[PDB]
C-alpha cells in the first residue's frame, strides 16, 4: 500500500477526452523515452512510452525534473484526476 512519494512519479491532475493530453503534477524525475505506468482506481493498469513534454506555458521540456510542477503530455488510454503514474522497470 502507499507510504511514501518514493511510489510514484506523477498525480494526474486532469485529461483530455478529445485530444489525449494528460496534465500531471510531477512528483519525482521522468522524461521523454521513458517507459511509465498509469494505475489506480477505475482503469486498467497500462504502460506507455513518454513522447514529448510540455509545461502549462507551452515550453517542451528535457525532462520533468522540479518536483510538483505542472506538466502536459499525451497518454494512450483515458485516464480520471487522481490516477497515478509511476515509472516502469
Amino acid at each position: 500500500s502507499l507510504k511514501t512519494t518514493r511510489e510514484f512519479a506523477g498525480l494526474v491532475l486532469g485529461y483530455d477526452p478529445e485530444t489525449g493530453i494528460a496534465t500531471v503534477q510531477q512528483r519525482n524525475h521522468f522524461r521523454p523515452g521513458d517507459e511509465v505506468e498509469f494505475f489506480g482506481p477505475e482503469i486498467e493498469n497500462f504502460t506507455q512510452v513518454i513522447e514529448k513534454i510540455w509545461d502549462e506555458d507551452g515550453n517542451e521540456l528535457d525532462a520533468a525534473r522540479h518536483p510538483l510542477q505542472i506538466v502536459k503530455f499525451k497518454v494512450k488510454r483515458p485516464l480520471f484526476p487522481y490516477n497515478m503514474m509511476r515509472k516502469e522497470n
